[PDB]
């Protein structure tokens, strides 16, 4: 029932960013270059995940998946690993979103899924975590005022069933003791969304240089 990502295959290595997904390719002009854009969708049960891969750049956006256990930071060369180096609830596979440009991306259900009594797991990627914690060429190391959050909104036939915020990293508080960055799979309660045919995800950050990723897993399970 739950989206576990299990029994999605790995054609190459320990993750899928879209380079080996089958999809539809068109030529588009982007940042001044004509490039080949592949739009693909992978499925897990009733749920559909859109992926966009630009062939010439090797860049991607939208959704991918992983079983990666490598937790050594190596900027974008290790971008598909969740901080725990394993999926949630001891499972091998998990999802990755590169929710590029701080806009909205969706999981599309063929049939309504009821989140009553249920939730999902999220955490940070190694790349994003390390960037926020320590800083890089694009990011000032997180201090008072910094944050990374995700808004999760349910829809049913394009009508909102409710909207929830959850902080992947919260340094906003004047009280330093309130500051944290998630390094573990963390349960997010989605009960109030009820029956949805679409879940929308949007990241927001104090700093636009923060790698716009989250790790997600076990979508639609009971609290443990
Ligand atoms: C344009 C752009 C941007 N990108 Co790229 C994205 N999406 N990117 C791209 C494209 C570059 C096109 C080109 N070279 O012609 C494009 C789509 C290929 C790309 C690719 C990537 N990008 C990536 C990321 C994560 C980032 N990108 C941003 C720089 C991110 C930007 C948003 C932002 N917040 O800054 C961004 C939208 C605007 C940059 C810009 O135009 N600056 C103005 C320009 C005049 O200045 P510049 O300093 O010369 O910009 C150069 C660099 O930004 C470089 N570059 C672009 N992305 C990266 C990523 C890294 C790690 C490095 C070292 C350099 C770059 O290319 C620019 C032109 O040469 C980023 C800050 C967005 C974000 N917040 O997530 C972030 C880096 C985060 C970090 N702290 O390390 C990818 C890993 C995304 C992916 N999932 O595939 C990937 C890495 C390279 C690869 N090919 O695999
Ligand atoms: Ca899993």
């Amino acid at each position: 029932a739950a989206i576990s990502f299990e029994g999605l295959g790995f054609a190459s290595g320990d993750y899928e960013k879209g380079a080996n997904l089958s999809g539809v390719e068109t030529t588009e002009n982007r940042f001044g270059s004509d490039v080949t854009v592949r739009r693909s969708t992978f499925s897990h049960g009733g749920a559909n995940f859109d992926n966009e891969y630009v062939v010439e750049w090797g860049s991607w956006s939208g959704w991918g998946y992983s079983r990666d256990t490598d937790t050594v930071p190596n900027t974008y060369l290790n971008q598909m690993s969740a901080m725990p180096g394993i999926g949630a609830q001891g499972t091998t596979n998990y999802g990755i979103g590169y929710l590029s440009g701080w806009t909205t991306y969706s999981i599309d259900y063929a049939s309504a899924f009821d989140f009553s009594g249920l939730g999902m797991f999220v955490t940070n990627t190694v790349y994003a975590y390390d960037s926020m914690l320590n800083g890089d060429g694009f990011v000032t190391a997180f201090t008072t005022g910094d944050y990374l959050k995700v808004t999760i909104e349910g829809f049913n036939s394009s009508i909102s069933t409710g909207s929830l915020d959850f902080y992947l990293a919260d340094y906003r508080s004047a009280i330093a003791a309130e500051h944290y960055i998630l390094d573990a799979w963390t349960f997010l309660d989605l009960d109030t969304l009820g029956a949805v045919d679409e879940l929308q995800f949007t990241l927001e950050s104090s700093q636009s240089g923060v790698p716009s990723y989250l790790a997600l897993d076990q979508v639609g399970v009971v609290p443990e």
